[PDB]
């Protein structure tokens, strides 16, 4: 099964509110919210909330399948060569938080030092000593965006992929010529560089000017997790505190998915009056433009929720009910709501433009959802043997073998080993989750399940010296 | 007694390079070097050194009063008051890696996300409740450079005092009007940003163009800890691997420096020749210009060591023996030496020009000297039952006994605290440390007590989850 097989397995189930119920169950991974700082719940009185892979968890892999349909098609329909056509989405193949190089077409798994773990340049697997003629210290410098892209969110999932389908077919195809940089054909030269740049742009137009969403929107039961707990969540951290939405997508498309989000028979709980998702929130902003949201962000414009448009103007009117803004800054929330950053719980997917950047530019607390973990867990305790033996394997030695097992581990979780780690070597995402994820787990919904006054806690930090 | 005066003591004793004398010696706090990232020194063939603050550690408080002094004579000299004269250099006051914010003209310790544990102005220590007026988060964002300077080095040590001793100053007297972001006398004002742009300008043109230099080699016993185990741990370094040394300093200081760090009547050991400090040497780089050194760099000059002025034009030479070179980048120390980054141990006190950026832009291993170290030790050693009590006082309530508690540990190091800590929050130096210094020390000597096969070992990182 997937991990969204796992996550919608757990929606589909009633809160048992029972004090005790709810005490057994968040001690089992798959419901627990874990701690990377300690974080007093009691301060907060502000939770925020992402839209897309956050509250509207889209199913795997039918959603990513889509994605890849709709972004081959697209490419084929610029020019590129029919045999796309053939591509189908393979769920194992992918891993998030991969750097496509752009120079020399490979996808590589790092640490948060720019270390190598996997190269990949299509389906070859690039091992130690073949990695030294392209990367001599074995390193990348990841600030070098021009020309190395980090696919650090679910939407790049299809992408990873295609860049990989892309290099293969290209690589094997004999009317193309492998170049270091690229491939030619005749008079007409393909840099991986432009290859890459057409992908991303076919992406975005996949779900800007194309059909993605419509798609998504005409079958939300195919397409989007669904749970009666949301309600019941919202409800009670609205008895605490303030509830916000801030979502980079429109307002027309975020009003289909949270109505969908909502469409139970029953309010926050079985027997009570169903009522409009919008009466969950204190403010709700779509069009965010997150990250610039945290600086400058852009102005702020109302939404004329009877039309879908933006009202012509820049709104100077201070919080009424039931109005809806368009763009803005982190500073509107504050100010708006009355909060410091510190008074912010923001719960959210994107390592880099939710979390990252609320706490670097702003001090928010943070609350990462991370949707892999639902299966990455069950992974982790299935075989815990392998890590368990590659563990004992380090303090030996304290080489072969080490390197045997490390892929053994590693192919448990697919073509690109676990979200989190490369054997005993920990990846830029996992390092980022500790770095600036307050808090984090496989869904928001594990905050259900503590009361508004627990502590959230983790132990100090010694240094070696100290220690 | 000082940092100083505990390195220097260290210094002062002959090497016993009796194995079982070394594993002894460097289980000792003093002695030992400490690790934050496994390193297997066997891997290591070149190790590369910074001259001022590492090889050349300057005595303390001497040296700080010195360039106080001389600093505080520069701004009177360009009309500030004659009442700076009466200012002494105080050591108790500063730690090194203090904010001062330019807008309100307070000191800052903040901890690695920008919240603030500490805020001064001048000599006034504004508690909690009180720096919510002007930081209504208790936190600063700290990449806004333009308003925030982290006084990071030994360097700074004077200027942190000095900037204190100044809005004290302005502040109590009466020909001055204290507002919000400065000072007013009659029809001039004068902001603290220019006023901090004063006394950093004031510092360089000691350094550069003023005395301190020639002051500093009038008297190298008054001003520089010398040690006679220098030659031998780089003669035993030379045995296994390439040694080099890249400083930012110029030809003829380094000269002096260098020459004074080696006037010992013997060579490596007692009993053997002398030998001048650059036969000790496989590459010498001055004006090195770090950390754009591990970007760019500039033009790669090289240095007539008979009149110490360059030579006119870019080198386009290999390595020669006896050639000194001035300016150029990292990839000159990596392409004439043939390493790579993870080759080469680079040795230095800067945290961000040294390490931080040799370690992100090139992936260098990296062994940070913190100097302060060999007296932050004998505190926490001594000490251990405060924090302790902290320690145990913050499980108790899993309040007021903590902030009282807190002050006390924190005092004992000076009116600034640890280095590496206020109470159980650490730096953002510490934090800073620990990300990019694979290795650190009190000082660069306590290498000598290991042999180079040593495997240099940290435990492995897991996630909460993961854990
Ligand atoms: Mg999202
Ligand atoms: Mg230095």
């Amino acid at each position: 099964t997937s991990w969204s097989d796992r996550l919608q397995n757990a929606a589909d189930m009633p809160a048992n509110m029972d004090k005790h119920a709810l005490k057994k169950y968040r001690r089992e991974a798959y419901h627990r919210v874990f701690v990377n700082r300690s974080l007093a719940m009691e301060k907060i009185k502000c939770f925020g909330f992402d839209m897309d892979y956050t509250l509207a968890v889209y199913k795997s892999p039918e959603y990513e399948s889509l994605g890849f349909e709709l972004t081959v098609e697209r490419l084929v329909s610029i020019g590129y060569p029919q045999e796309l056509l053939s591509f189908a989405y393979d769920s194992t193949f992918p891993t998030r938080g991969l750097v496509f190089d752009t120079l020399y077409g490979n996808l590589l798994k790092v640490d948060a030092y720019g270390n190598l773990l996997v190269c990949a340049h299509g389906f070859n697997f690039i091992r130690g000593p073949e990695t030294r003629e392209q990367y001599p210290n074995k390193f990348i410098q990841r600030d070098d965006t021009e020309r190395f892209y980090i696919l650090n969110t679910l939407f790049n999932l299809p992408e990873t992929y295609l860049l990989a389908c892309l290099v293969d077919f290209f690589t094997n195809c004999p009317r193309y010529t492998s170049c270091e940089t690229g491939f030619k054909d005749g008079d007409l030269f393909m840099s991986y560089r432009s290859m890459f740049q057409d992908v991303r742009d076919a992406v975005d137009w996949v779900h800007y000017k194309g059909s993605l969403k419509e798609k998504t929107v005409e079958n939300l039961e195919k397409y989007v997790v669904k749970d009666g707990k949301l309600p019941l969540l919202l409800s009670r951290m609205k008895e605490v505190g303030k509830v916000f939405l801030a979502t980079n997508s429109d307002y027309k498309y975020t009003d289909k998915i949270m109505t969908y989000l909502f469409d139970f028979p029953h309010g926050p709980k079985p027997g009570s009056s169903h009522r409009p998702w919008q009466s969950y929130f204190d403010l709700i902003l779509v069009d965010a433009r997150k990250p610039l949201f945290f600086g400058e962000g852009t102005v702020l414009r109302q939404v004329d929720t009877k039309t879908g448009k933006l009202k012509i103007g820049t709104y100077t009117g201070p919080l009424q009910h039931g109005i809806v803004y368009s763009g803005g800054s982190s500073d509107t929330i504050c100010d708006l709501l009355g909060a410091k950053g510190k008074d912010i719980l923001y719960i959210g997917d994107h390592i880099f433009g939710d979390i990252l950047k609320s706490k670097k530019r702003q001090g928010w607390r943070t609350f990462l959802v991370i949707p892999e973990l639902a299966q990455e867990l069950h992974v982790w305790t299935d075989k815990s043997s392998l890590f368990e033996e590659l563990q004992s394997l380090d303090i030996f030695l304290a080489q072969r073998r080490i390197k045997k097992v490390t892929h053994d581990m590693d192919m448990c979780y697919g073509m690109m080993g676990s979200l989190f780690r490369s054997g005993s070597r920990q990846t830029l995402f996992a390092s980022q989750v500790m770095r600036y994820a307050d808090l984090y787990a496989a869904s928001f919904i594990n905050l259900l399940y503590y009361p508004f006054s627990y502590l959230f806690r983790a132990a100090h930090v010694l240094m070696p010296h100290e220690s």
